[PDB]
């Protein structure tokens, strides 16, 4: 459980997020993508591209990043109190999308990653301390509701 001073750091960073989401988007499933192959391999929508720059250009995945990140921050600024917001996400992406949650770490990793990047000033390291506790809770419970699932 993250006290209020971890979800000021992690809302603190959000919030530049938000004012290029897009952008945020694109880095972060491409960084996924190159860092963790069998995720791209998982959208019928994404596998065809093979390489950053054909990744770059998809004006699709940017739209799919946009609704990623979107999600997200709804997540985050509930500061825990999530879970209506989970149930849709565990379902579709246990039982339809069929999604590891070891994807879900990759996923993470690559959203640290790039707010490392983007928003240092705003994301050394009590920041990054924070933002992992957060979306570590994030696949806590996604994680929960997997295993009621049987995935
Ligand atoms: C921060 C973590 C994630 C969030 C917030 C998120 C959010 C979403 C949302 C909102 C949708 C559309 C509604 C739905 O189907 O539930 C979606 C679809 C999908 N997600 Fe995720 N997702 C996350 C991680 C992942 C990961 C790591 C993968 C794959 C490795 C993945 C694969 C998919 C697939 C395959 C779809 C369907 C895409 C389509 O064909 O339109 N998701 N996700």
């Amino acid at each position: 459980v993250l006290s209020e001073g971890e979800w000021q750091l992690v809302l603190h960073v959000w919030a530049k997020v938000e004012a290029d989401v897009a952008g945020h988007g694109q880095d972060i499933l491409i960084r996924l993508f190159k860092s963790h192959p069998e995720t791209l391999e998982k959208f019928d929508r994404f596998k065809h591209l093979k390489t950053e720059a054909e990744m770059k250009a998809s004006e699709d995945l940017k739209k799919h990043g946009v609704t990623v990140l979107t999600a997200l921050g709804a997540i985050l600024k509930k500061k825990g109190h999530h879970e209506a917001e989970l149930k849709p996400l565990a379902q579709s992406h246990a039982t339809k999308h069929k999604i590891p949650i070891k994807y879900l770490e990759f996923i993470s990793e690559a959203i640290i990653h790039v707010l490392h990047s983007r928003h240092p000033g705003d994301f050394g390291a009590d920041a990054q301390g924070a933002m992992n506790k957060a979306l570590e809770l994030f696949r806590k419970d996604i994680a929960a509701k997997y295993k009621e699932l049987g995935y």
